[PDB]
């Protein structure tokens, strides 16, 4: 899928950037 590892990296540990910009911005 996407969600699931978007935020995954984005948030845990590869993104540098937020949450709300990962948690809901991945498609």
């Amino acid at each position: 899928g996407g969600l699931g590892r978007c935020i995954y990296n984005c948030m845990n540990s590869g993104g540098g950037l937020s949450f709300i910009q990962c948690k809901t911005m991945c498609y």
